[PDB]
Order: structure tokens, then sequence, then C-alpha cells
């Protein structure tokens, strides 16, 4: 469980059986055919994969490059989530668990887990931030619908950190019976590795795609970050192939004003939720609040795993700023008749800050913007337009 | 020739009947181009989504006995079938040399899909929408002022896609030249029920090769809801004749013998409207009535001429369900199979419970998702009373 020195299992010890329990199971479905089977005819007919690489004839003659975009936001319930919560309520069904919990920001990883969960017949309770459940309203209906008991989170700062420290709170309290998703790439030993190999897919369709459009590899490959899940799934077929592999974080208000969600750019190595990782800290090692315009990149940490790329230089990060990924999610709306998630604008607004012309790229578009819709109308930037 | 029997035909403003030469000329013109087809076929591949998949439905096929598919329209880009015919028409808008598209919307589906087309081909584009829609569907009015489109909320007559659809016509005469007029169903003056249907009618081609690779023959029953007719006729179509049971399910609101309803083949009278000799709720004086659904996008008084000429000819089956059946076949998908459907598609699979399918293959159209309807559904009195 350790990308070099980041990763682990750093967890309360009463964890180490269920760790090691899901271990076991998850070395067993590694080899087992029938989950496999049961698993990609779901992704396929429940799901709608594959999902397209798409040209973008518009903002390709608006950057003088050859830009596609892998549409993550057909899959069935709007994102990438989806991939992960099918395969993990999966496991869980066959572990003989009858409970599911999580914790979600977007809620877009609230609702996978609530639909995978209606679908396998179990008890599902997801936790989320209060001002989440506000900003994010649309997946708090779609929640109660599926059958799941929604339960807000008034703590700390009220958003994706709060509501996995209460999720994971339930299922250390519920362990006979409860299994725990993530959402992300972060958590302890084996939830990082179960994740990003339930989110390659991305990235090994892309890998089939791109030759049909051009030829060869893409020149880039650009994915948001803040846990680092969409972006692992997209990278991971692609590490050392010589594509240049961008991930971005949330920059907020700005890097230098303290209102930001970028661990790796900002962070000091720490734990959180079970990871030793880059975590947004104070200089006594208290794990900060971060800050973004997009519920689903508002998190102080990041999963190992892009903490080990990045001291490699196999991937490369950077962020760009709330107001820059309004623009993009305006942009794509306007000029594709695409509405992005706003976490998924913060990769496409990178396009202007990196020179392509001539070149082709390749951005993650992890999901659709309709639960953004009344915040982004609403906003004051926005409003100023 | 634009007649199916004696349903169809160009019943408009004499003013309309040199738009409508012109464009049934470039159609002709297309369906020989293969620039045309590789262009549209690529957006529906790469843009829309398509194929859509079939999808065992394992725990509704449990419950009612039966092996139940959804065609998951729901799936496409915008989240309904009415992307399919949007793509189609406005590259068409775009060959004819056209600026600018108008369309009037119910459930805001084919508002929002016909927003996202102009926006890809860099059209004006000006939506209709009765003002109750744009209450009960608000999601779409927020999609499509994000995609670019103005939104023209109606407040005459009933306030719904009736209304709608008479101020989208009267924009399209006033601005001829520069405007292309899209449906968003198979209601119209010829070639519009034609061209609809055609851009629609891959959902039962795609179908009809899906199914045998799940049980090695056509299906007992293809059920699909009907208002104006699109999604099921696009199902429908590749299956006319061929022994399977086509049940198209009109919206039967408060009840078929309430008066309020949108059952036009079941409870209209022979009529025009929007172009299109067909079934139209009247009452004895020719006088069209103002329809009523739950369901926004099956709100609409009258029903393409083609669903007309089957259900005259036997070839589909029809029958309706009430709004109430409807809001209860929503809540049990969701539970079910976790798949928020449209309220529209809801009447398809409330009508499950309506016929005997014990031992029956059974294709359901999928024909959009849900999520525009869920602060209505949630707040409906008879949900609430659950
Ligand atoms: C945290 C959540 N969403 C994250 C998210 C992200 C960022 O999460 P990853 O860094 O794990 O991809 C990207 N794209 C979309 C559409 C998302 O919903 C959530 O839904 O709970
Ligand atoms: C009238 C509208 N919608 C109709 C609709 C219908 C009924 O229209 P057709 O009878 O033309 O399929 C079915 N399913 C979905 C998801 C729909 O949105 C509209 O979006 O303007
Ligand atoms: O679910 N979940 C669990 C732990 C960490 C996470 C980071 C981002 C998003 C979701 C997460
Ligand atoms: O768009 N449009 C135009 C004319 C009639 C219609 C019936 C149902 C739905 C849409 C329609
Ligand atoms: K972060
Ligand atoms: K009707």
């Amino acid at each position: 469980g350790n990308f070099g020195p980041y990763g682990g299992q750093n967890v309360p010890e009463i964890l180490m059986g269920a760790l090691e329990e899901l271990e076991a199971a998850y070395e067993g479905i590694m080899k087992d055919e029938s989950f496999w089977k049961e698993y990609n005819d779901l992704l396929r007919d429940y799901a709608g994969r594959p999902t397209p690489l798409y040209f973008a004839r518009r903002l390709s003659e608006k950057y003088g490059a050859r830009v596609y975009l892998k549409r993550e936001d057909l899959l069935h319930t709007g994102a990438h989530k989806i991939n992960n919560a099918i395969g993990q309520v999966l496991l869980a069904k066959l572990m003989g668990k009858t409970r599911i919990t999580a914790g979600t920001g977007a809620g877009q990883h609230g609702v996978a887990t609530a639909t995978a969960a209606a679908l396998f017949g179990m008890e599902c309770v997801i936790y989320m931030g209060e001002e989440d459940t506000i900003r994010q309203k649309l997946n708090v209906e779609r929640m109660k619908l599926l059958g799941a008991k929604v339960v807000p989170v008034k703590s700390g700062s009220r958003t994706l950190k709060d509501a996995i420290d209460e999720a994971l709170r339930d299922w250390i309290t519920n362990l006979q019976t409860t299994y725990y998703v993530p959402g992300s790439v972060v958590g302890p030993h084996p939830y990082p590795i179960i994740v990003r190999n339930f989110q390659k897919v991305i990235g090994e369709e892309t890998k089939k795609q791109i030759p049909e459009k051009e030829g060869r590899l893409p020149d880039y490959i650009v994915a948001c970050v803040s846990g680092g899940s969409n972006a692992a799934g997209i990278f991971y077929p692609f590490i050392d192939s010589g594509v240049k592999l961008i991930g971005v974080e949330a920059g907020g208000e700005g890097l230098e004003t303290g209102k930001h969600a970028a661990s790796l750019l900002k962070g000091k190595i720490g734990y959180l939720h079970g990871s030793k990782t880059f975590v947004l800290q104070d200089d006594w090692g208290q794990v900060q609040a971060s800050h973004s315009v997009s519920a689903g990149l508002d998190y102080p940490g990041v999963g190992p795993e892009h903490a080990y790329w990045r001291e490699t230089g196999k991937v490369l990060y950077d962020a760009v700023t709330d107001e820059e990924a309004l623009d993009a999610f305006i942009e794509l709306s306007r000029l594709e008749g695409i509405i992005p998630a706003l976490e998924s604008s913060h990769a496409l607004a990178y396009l202007k800050k990196i020179n392509i012309k001539g070149k082709v790229v390749v951005v993650n578009l992890s999901g659709r913007g309709d639960k953004d819709l009344e915040s982004v109308l609403n906003h004051p930037y926005v409003r100023e337009r």
C-alpha cells in the first residue's frame, strides 16, 4: 500500500481487521471471472461504457489545437464516480455486508453510491456537509429518490472533509454490517488501489480511442485533481509513456490567499483519512479548511499515488482559480453545448495555460454540470458578466 | 407524400408553403449525401453517445415475472431522445443557410436539445415555453440559459406546450428568411413528421439488433409513452408488421373519463393542429381543448398523424395510464433499479402493471431521465401522502 513514502494504513487499530478482510476479499475478486463478468456487464448496459472520445470542434478552433473530451459526463448519474461505486458496492454485497456508508461533496459520489446500493438492495447512509447540501441540492434530491438517507454534517467547515469524518465514524460504529465506500483515491490501503483500479478503464479506453483519431498518443492529457480519482483513472495507463500528464488543483481565490484546495502545491506531508500524503496544514500540524467554488474539489488532502507521481515527475501539477473555472464552465456551455461539472471546468480552464497550438489534448470531462447551475447563475462573478 | 392514410398533410397558412417546399427539397437532397450522414452519425456517436444500451432490469423482471429490458435513451447527451432529432434538424438548418433556430418545448428536453445543437453549430436560438412549464421544469430553463438560448415564457392559453408551439410557429412565420423551426415531435406539416421519425428510428434499429443478443428472438412487447409520438415512432417504426405487440401509452391524467388528460388517440376527434390532420382533443364545436398531464412533455392535445394511421390499421395498440400510476412507476424504478426516469417515460413503465407479462420478453423505451422532475414529484400531494 505504499507509493514511495506515501500511502499506508494510518487508522485506529479497531479498523485493522476490517482492512485485512477487505484486502483478502479484493485479492479474491482479482481472479474471479464471475465478478468481472457481472461488473463489466453493468458498466456496459447500466452505466453506459465505453464513453466516447469527442472532438470538440469549436474549442479546437478557438485554441488552434486538436481538443478531445473524454465524455465521462455521459455515464449514468453524470460522473466517473459510478465506475467505482458499482465496483465497491458489488464487492460489499459479495462480502455479506448489508449496509453502505460514504461521504460526498459534489453529491456525485453520494448519488453513484446510492444508485448502486439501490441496484444491489443495500441500506445506504450518505454524509454530506451542510454547505454542500445547499450548493449541490439537485444531488440531495436524487439520493432521496434512490432511497438513501442523507445526513447533513454541521461541524467544522460543513464541506467534504467533515462529511468524510462522519462517514468514517459511522463505519467504525457499524463494523459488523457496513462497508465504507470512499469516493476518491484517499484512504488506508487497500482503498487507493481499489478506487484507482476501477477508474483506470477511463485511461484504457482513451488509449485505444486516441490512435483512431490521430494515429498516435496525445501530446497532453489534462484532468482536475482534488482527491485524485478521475485523474488517476485517465493517467494510470499513460504513466511513463511520454504524454504530458497535467493534474489541475483548485486554486480557489488564489494560491497566495489561503483560500484554496491545492494540497500538492501548498500542503505539507501529513496524515488524513487513513493516508500519509500532502495535506493543507498550519505550522503545528493542524489540518486546515480548504476552499473552492467547486464542492467536489473542496478537500484539503490528495491521494498518495498523486503525491508519488508529483515527486517522481511522472505527472505535472498546477492550479486554476475559481474565476478561471467559472469562465471555462460558461465557455464549454456556449461553444460546445456541453455544461461541464465545475470540477472538470478546472481542467478545461487549463487549456489557456499551455502552449497547445497544433497539439492533441485530451481533457477528462469527469462529469456534467447540472448540479452547479443554480450556484453558477447566482455567483457574484458571473453576475458581473 | 405527407399522408399516412387520411392523416397528416400540409394544413398551414399559405405563407408557409414556399418554406415547406424548400425544406422538402433540401431534405430529399441530403438523403443521398454521404457527407451529411457522415457528419450526423459521427455526432450521434461521440456527441450524443449512440448506441445506447439495452439494459436488463433484473429487479423489475423479478417483480413482474417477465424479462424486462430498458432501452436507455436517458443516457444520451441532454438526457432524452430529443437530441437525435435536434442534432439532425439543426445540421439541416445550417446546410440550408439559416442563421437562427426557433422551437417550443414542454418538458424543456427538446428546448435543451435544440439549444445544445444551436450552440454547437453557432446559431442564434429562441425557445418558447409555457409559463407553467418554466416552473415545473425549471432545471431545463437554467440549462437553456447556460447554452446561450433565449427562453420566452408563454403566458397565454393554458401556459403549457400547445401555447408554446403556437408562439414558436408565430415566430417562424415572422422570421422565415433567417429561421428554421425545429419541431420536437412527429406533429407538424409535411415533411416534418417524416423528418423527425427518420431521425428517431435509430432507436428501434439499434433495439432490433440488440434484442437477439439477449434473447435469440424478437420481444413479445415493446412499450413507449406517446403524446406527440416521436420516441414511440422511433422505437416502433422498424418493428411495424413484425408480429411484436407494440403498445403506445398516452397520458391519462386524472382519468380517461375526467376530461383532464392528454389522450388524443383515445379521446380526441379528427381535426387539424399545428399543420397536421390528426386526432385532437376538441369540443363538439371544433374548438381545441386544453390538455392536462402531471408530465409536462405529454401535456399536449394532439398526436402525430403516423400514430393516428397505425392505430386505425391496428399496427400499434394504444392505451393510457393516470398521473398517479406514472408517479408510482417513477418512484418504483428509482428505488428498485437505481434509475430516475422522466415522468413521460414513467407512463410506459406504469403499463407493465396493466398487461399479463409473466414469462414474456418486454422492451420499454426509457425516453429520458427524471432529474427535471424531482422537485415536482417530491412536492406532489399524492407523493407527500406516501
Ligand atoms: C467529491 C465528490 N466529487 C468529486 C468530483 C471530482 C474530483 O474528485 P477526484 O479528484 O477524486 O476525481 C471530479 N469530477 C467530478 C464530476 C466530481 O464529482 C463527490 O461527488 O462527493
Ligand atoms: C414535449 C417535450 N418532451 C416530450 C417527451 C416525451 C413525449 O414526446 P414524444 O411523444 O414526442 O416522444 C417523452 N419522453 C421525454 C423524456 C420527453 O421529454 C419537450 O421536451 O419539449
Ligand atoms: O469519499 N471520499 C473519502 C475520502 C477522501 C475523499 C476525497 C475526495 C472525495 C471523496 C473522498
Ligand atoms: O415541438 N413540437 C412542435 C409541434 C408539436 C409538438 C408535440 C409534442 C412535442 C413537441 C412538439
Ligand atoms: K485537495
Ligand atoms: K396527446
